[PDB]
């Protein structure tokens, strides 16, 4: 410490100098799945509901066979296909020990809180993106991968590499059904994805003859028409997905029968006080319709 | 018409369609607009990644941004239809009248 | 300074036990920095004579 | 990064270098839209070609 160099008056050892207390804070992913989708307060465990089928076609006479004469065709028969909602459960603990808070400074009860929310915001975030269906449901990403909605390909896999305007009209060209109409989609880019997307060259390039003034101060997130929202929880550069966009218009709600509850335990324990939090919030779409996502394959 | 493209398999639908759809449809049809333009689902979309005149950029349009395209196609309204069959030897466009 | 993620988990449905469940979590690990300054300094010197 | 200019001479430094030069650093990078640019004297009068 007063050490390299100690020359030549008082060397002593090493401690020797005021240390600070204080606390600062790096990166931080920007929360756009915890806080984006609809609520629905529940009573029970699983919640179901009935809906209708589509047509239900009625045939045409066949120009001479007017009468009775019976042969009319009839529609459908049996309808009202079941959907069931399930519900999903976590929970996390942390426990502290008097014996490494009194050798210390007296200062590590209120981060330990904060820390374990964001912990727990973390997790719950990555799951809704990217999740399997065993103990913990199916994420966004593989959400399009049951349906036949994927594309093979978009861009190069890191040999000239572009993500030009062209893209997301071909991805539109293959979700297809049934609302062109602009519903108030979402879409979530990957970061690099996010960072490539100013090199164009397209449709919003560097001059006048594409965009009209939208850029305002200079290459800022607007695509056609729409924001765009960017996350850091994509997978690093690979034959995985850069690219998402759901439909929101019935559909991506969470059900959930609580809101976070953090609480404490120490008796009849011995020594430590112990925190705990649990959870009960999952996601599910009523229809198998409307996910696409790029993905961006291989070249 | 037969044929501008080949059901997606190089080139998609061209601005120039309707132009020719228009020439071809019934001589002294015309009147200013007061045609009824029919548009495939497909038909609609590739012809939104545009690269034409009709553009949601600034390349000839009445500056549409907002919304995602607009019915101003040769001054004809656009109509959607998701009713069709096979793509291969299809129709794809209906330019229909309701004037007589 | 205070660290990174934090990863919690999700139960195995049907226990029910207490079995929390939880993995174990990272109490209160982190990591110091420290400063560390330098001394810049001249001298330039000039004759009676002159 | 590398390349884009090699030498000038025949090839000079255009206003694109920028977007891929910064696929890691900011704009969003850790949450900020701000930064700080310095160019070189010499390089400053290159940038009047493009």
């Amino acid at each position: 410490a007063v050490n390299q160099s100690s020359s030549v008056e008082v060397s002593s050892e090493s401690y020797e100098t005021i240390f600070s207390q204080r606390i600062i804070r790096d990166l931080q992913k920007e929360l756009v799945v915890g806080a984006l989708f609809e609520e629905l307060p529940m009573s029970s465990k699983i919640l179901t509901m009935l809906v209708e089928p589509d047509a239900g076609k009625a045939t045409w006479v066949a120009a001479s066979t007017y009468g009775t004469d019976t042969t009319t065709g009839e529609e459908v028969k049996g309808a009202l296909k079941e959907i069931h909602f399930s519900t999903y459960k976590l929970a996390a603990k942390s426990f502290i020990t008097d014996e490494t808070e009194e050798d210390a400074i007296f200062s590590l009860l209120p981060l330990l809180r904060k820390r374990l929310i964001e912990a727990h915001a973390v997790s719950i975030e990555e799951a809704f993106m990217t999740g399997d269906g065993s103990g913990k449901p199916k994420g966004l990403l593989t959400l399009a991968s049951e349906d036949s909605a994927k594309v093979v390909t978009e861009a190069k896999a890191d040999g000239s590499v572009l993500v030009t305007a062209k893209t997301i009209s071909k991805l539109r060209r293959k979700l297809g059904r049934h609302g062109l109409k602009l519903s108030k989609l979402v879409l979530i880019v990957s970061m690099d994805a996010y960072y490539d997307l100013l090199e164009d060259e397209e449709w919003q390039d560097v001059a006048q003859v594409g965009n009209d003034s939208v850029k305002l101060q200079g290459q800022v997130g607007r695509i056609y028409g729409l924001p765009v929202v960017v996350s850091e929880y994509f997978p690093a550069k690979a034959n995985s997905a850069e690219f998402a966009v759901i439909v929101y218009k019935d559909n991506f709600v969470m059900p959930r029968q609580r809101a976070v509850t953090v609480e404490r335990e120490r008796q009849a324990g011995k020594q430590r006080d112990a925190y705990y939090v649990t959870q009960r919030v999952n996601l599910q779409r009523y229809f198998a319709n409307g996910v696409v996502s790029g993905t961006y394959a291989a070249s």
